[PDB]
DNA sequence: GCGATCACGT
DNA sequence: CGTACGTGATCGCA
């Protein structure tokens, strides 16, 4: 049972306490806190939301540090209280957290979720609760309350074991001082926003359209036929059906349209090209300018992402509501977009500080190959470099092309190196990109004992792990599937490098916080792109920040190679560049 | 409401 | 059938 409060009493405060302050909304920036639930050493106890979040003492207590609360996602009750003006400190136990580094591959995403990894199931799954969907809705308190206090409950039970699995992981560390420290600032990057300058975003939705008209009616000419030619299935019976153009590959259903095939297809037909130019420019108009000015907070002008920090499987982080980390920069035509994206204050400016191959840096220093450790010590443009010596020239020799392929084989070394996603991405024979692979291997020999060492490992132990003991199991790793295998392969050979670019990233933006506090500035960060982040500060800040950031940065963590910080400021993060 | 394509980023 | 990891939009079916 439960109390069911009327008033906050002091008995509610104590010192320690799981926490549960419910925000049903997905997105919940500005959102309602639905109902309030605090289980301690002396009850379990349900508040009505306008009831405690109104009393200075439940407040004070919700901003004392050293008050510790166990919570489930402490960063989503963060962000809704930031909204209300309300601090949330002494959060000393995150279980959605402690359960995503636990195994990240249960997608735990509820309190049930994380429950059921340790046999407790007294707590309905927050699906069961709140329905799904269109049906989604609160219900009636005594059953909210019900659910909050069987939430609280079980993260009280739960802290224990959890962190005991941890540190049987070595995890423990990783926890405390990486993903909850991180969970703070990322709610102060969402909660800061980013600012957009939507009539610049309108204005080129306009031109776009103006472009898109034309461009449409450009195919329907060469089509000699009107169709909607954003449907992959009437675009494949004028392509391969009307037009005749050679079938380069089906799909399940029919045939397939993706930019791969239509470019080989651009010399039978004219339609190509256009269908191409639609498609690009269509991608503009409807993810990007269509969809920020949809999520553009309209009395800000800002937009609020959401850090989905318990999710991808190597530790990255993901971005949504909107996705800032797919705005478009290769493309100059849809690079523009970034224009729109600028200081939420006058005099400021956006700073953009990437790490340069932090991956390759990785896996040199992973692997210990002395030819990749030596280029990088030399700060030599990598991609010439394995060209030079994939192909056995010397730098002057090393044509475009050449160049392009050596590219090619060193992104395809960080994925899983199997040829055949080499071979069609550099649309050649296995048989040929098999022995792009194995000069690679001769080159870079350490690499090669590597990708053996950790295949091996991980069939041994069952997972891999990264730089700060991040985990991934891989049960497929075994699988006599050859698809199944390969992919835990590939896996075995990416999670270690991409996981440990993500770990470092990560405790670069720790190291970043605090120096910017140090150091009384006033920039804030605001972005992160997985081996970029991005601030805006005061135009006077600007030269302190570019020998700062780049040095935190770069010191994050001391690797057997250096880590290199590439760093551009601008007006608008299309400027800093 | 829900897979399958497709396309955007690192 | 497979390059690694994400999110979002459009279509089409039931």
């Amino acid at each position: 049972a439960f109390t069911l409060a009327d008033r906050v009493t002091e008995e509610m405060l104590a010192d320690k306490a799981a926490l549960v302050v419910e925000v049903v909304e997905e997105n919940y920036h500005d959102a309602p806190i639905v109902g309030i639930a605090v289980v301690n050493e002396h009850g379990r106890f349900f508040l009505r939301p306008e009831t405690a979040l109104a009393d200075p003492q439940f407040v004070a207590w919700l901003g004392d540090e050293t008050k510790k609360k166990s919570m489930f996602d402490s960063k989503r009750a963060a962000v809704a209280l930031k909204w209300k003006g309300i601090e949330l400190c002494g959060v000393s136990f995150d279980l959605l957290l402690a359960a995503y580094l636990l195994d990240p591959a249960q997608g735990v995403d509820d309190v049930a979720a994380a429950a059921k990894m340790k046999q407790y199931e007294a707590v309905r799954p927050d699906e069961a609760v709140y329905g799904k969907g269109a049906k989604r809705a609160v219900p009636d308190e005594p059953v909210l309350a019900e659910h909050l206090v069987r939430k609280a409950a079980a993260i009280w039970a739960l802290e224990r074991p959890f962190l005991d699995e941890l540190r049987r992981n070595e995890q423990d560390r990783l926890l405390v001082e990486l993903e909850q420290p991180l969970s703070s600032i990322l709610a102060e990057m969402e909660f800061a926003g980013v600012k957009v300058d939507t009539k610049r975003l309108e204005q080129m939705g306009e031109e776009l359209a103006e472009q898109l008209r034309t461009v449409e009616q450009r195919i329907y000419e060469l089509a000699g036929q009107e169709f909607n030619i954003n449907s992959p299935k009437q675009l494949g019976v004028i392509l391969f059906e009307k037009l005749q153009l050679p079938v380069l590959k089906k799909t399940k259903t029919g045939y397939s349209t993706s930019a791969d095939v239509l470019e080989k297809l651009a010399p039978y037909h004219e339609i190509v090209e256009n269908i191409l130019h639609y498609r690009q420019l269509g991608k503009l108009q409807s993810t990007y300018i269509e969809g920020l000015l949809k999520v553009v907070r309209p009395d800000t002008k800002k937009v609020h992402t959401i850090f989905n920090q318990a999710l991808t499987q190597t530790g990255r982080l993901s971005s949504t509501e909107p996705n800032l980390q797919n705005i478009p920069i290769r493309l100059e035509e849809g690079r523009k977009i970034r224009q729109a994206f600028v200081p939420s204050e006058s005099d400021w400016l956006i700073f953009a500080a990437d790490y340069s191959q932090i991956e390759l840096r990785v896996l040199a220093h992973i692997a210990e190959d002395d030819n990749l450790m030596e280029a990088f010590r030399r700060d030599l443009d990598i991609h010439t470099k394995t060209a030079m010596d994939i192909f056995q020239v010397s730098e002057d020799e090393v044509t475009p092309n050449m160049r392009r392929q050596a590219k090619a084989v060193n992104f395809g070394i960080v994925y899983g190196i199997s040829d055949y996603g080499l071979a069609q991405n550099l649309n050649i024979s296995r048989k040929e990109a098999a022995e792009f692979i194995e000069r690679y291997f001769e080159s870079f020999p350490g690499v090669k004992r590597y990708m053996e060492n950790i295949v091996q490992e991980a069939k041994q132990k069952g997972y891999v792990t990264t730089l700060l003991h991040r985990r991934r199991y891989l049960p497929d790793i075994t699988s006599r599937n050859f698809n199944v295998r390969s992919f835990a392969e590939r896996m075995a050979m990416n999670t270690p490098i991409q996981g440990s670019a993500a770990d470092i990233i990560k405790k670069a933006m720790i190291d970043l916080n605090a120096r910017l506090k140090e150091e009384r500035l006033q920039a804030r960060l605001l972005l992160q792109v997985h081996d970029e982040l991005i601030l805006e500060a005061p135009k006077e800040e600007m030269e302190r920040l570019c020998r700062l950031v780049p040095e935190v940065m770069e010191q994050a963590v001391t690797l057997r190679v250096p880590l290199k910080v590439d760093y551009h400021y601008g007006s608008t993060w299309y400027d800093a560049k």
